[PDB]
């Protein structure tokens, strides 16, 4: 039994509700929020922004110690820093990026870093400013994600899209 309320069953281990994932993360306080970070964890916009703002920038200050002993991640991959205020740790996964050109096959190889962590609230990879289809970043999830994962989707019109239309 764990903490998060309010979620539709999509699978055995995959679970989706229309939240604010800073929100869902402020009253779960999670063991992990999955970030949808980019390569140089520049959080700006979209869910990274919306975490980096809630932790006050003490998510992006870690972030640029991070990349300055570590350099960039790979597209498709990940890292483990602190949660901040929002969960005891946040892994910051990058899906590729359409409007930046990136290969879509790589959103399997993000969604298999979520493999390493037992329970995780995550957003949609590679969805919203990342520019993939939500239907498919879900597909992918499904498919690919084995441990137990509750997906916050903000926006209500696509959470009913996304449910309506799953196989
Ligand atoms: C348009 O709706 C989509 O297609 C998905 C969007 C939104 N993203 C989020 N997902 C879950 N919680 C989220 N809180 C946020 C707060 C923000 F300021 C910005 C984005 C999010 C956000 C996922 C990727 O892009």
């Amino acid at each position: 039994v764990n903490s998060f309320s309010g979620y539709l069953k999509l699978t055995d281990n995959v679970y989706i509700k229309n939240a604010d994932i800073v929100e869902e993360a402020k009253k779960v306080k999670p063991t992990v929020v999955v970030n949808a970070a980019n390569v140089y964890l520049k959080h700006g916009g979209g869910v990274a922004g919306a975490l980096n703002k809630a932790t006050n920038n003490a998510m992006q200050v870690e972030s640029d110690d991070y990349i300055a002993t570590n350099g960039p991640l790979k597209v498709g991959g990940s890292c483990v820093l602190s949660g901040h205020n929002l969960a005891k740790h946040c892994l910051h996964v990058v899906g590729p990026n359409v409007n930046k050109g990136e290969d879509i096959q790589l959103l399997k190889s993000a969604y298999e870093n979520f493999n390493q962590h037992e329970v995780l609230l995550a957003p949609l990879l590679s969805a919203g400013i990342f520019g993939a289809d939500p239907i498919h970043s879900l597909r992918v999830c499904v498919d690919t994600v084995r441990t137990n994962v509750y997906l916050a989707v903000f926006d209500k019109n696509l959470y009913d899209k996304l449910v309506s239309s799953f196989l």
